[PDB]
């Protein structure tokens, strides 16, 4: 079940801000961020090296978005391909605190525990569980799981990192037996790294 981080414990973690916290994401690099496609928004500002996010703690980057750019076969409404990037005005520095995650290489098998991180309860709260089978998955949401999505179980945008490499992120789900949705972010590696390289 879902515990206490600790303060920065999750380098990676980002908050999206638009006047409150919205939505996680994960940085990539120090100038990208990946999250949910269904996170979009104006006026997006990036949050870096948070725990608390209602007290300034004294680790915390803030750093206008300046580009925001949604996966081209997005689908709001059964969230297929929920993924999007985000592009920092200026470059994060990189420090114990704040820190980019790597992306995989390879897809990750059932059964691999990941740790799964976000808000919501004002510091950042992280879950270690197992990705399950392609068939507990689909059983449990008949009709509505695609290939780019996987499960884990037993803050929308937010990191799955399994065996250091960011494997998921944070999209649905109906545990509110019925496991987190999450993005497959394996099947995006290609279009992550040449869309950065491009903007």
């Amino acid at each position: 079940g879902g515990y206490t981080c600790g303060a920065n414990t999750v380098p990676y973690q980002v908050s999206l801000n638009s006047g409150y916290h919205f939505c996680g994401g994960s940085l990539i690099n120090s100038q990208w961020v990946v999250s949910a496609a269904h996170c979009y928004k104006s006026g997006i500002q990036v949050r870096l090296g948070e725990d608390n996010i209602n007290v300034v703690e004294g680790n915390e980057q803030f750093i206008s978005a300046s580009k925001s750019i949604v996966h081209p076969s997005y689908n709001s409404n059964t969230l297929n391909n929920d993924i999007m990037l985000i592009k920092l005005k200026s470059a994060a520095s990189l420090n114990s605190r704040v820190a980019s995650i790597s992306l995989p290489t390879s897809c990750a098998s059932a059964g691999t525990q990941c740790l799964i991180s976000g808000w919501g309860p004002d510091v950042l709260k992280c879950l270690k569980a197992p990705i399950l089978s392609d068939s507990s998955c689909k059983s449990a949401y008949p009709g509505q799981i695609t290939s780019n999505m996987f499960c884990a179980g037993y803050d929308a945008g937010g990191p799955v990192v399994c065996s250091g490499k960011l494997q998921g992120i944070v999209s649905w789900g109906s545990g509110c037996n019925k496991p987190g949705v999450y993005t497959k972010v394996c099947n995006y590696v290609s279009w992550i790294k040449q869309t950065i390289a491009s903007n």
